[PDB]
């Protein structure tokens, strides 16, 4: 992940 990058969600 990598914060609220939108990916991790």
């Amino acid at each position: 992940c990598r914060p609220l990058w939108t990916a991790c969600g």
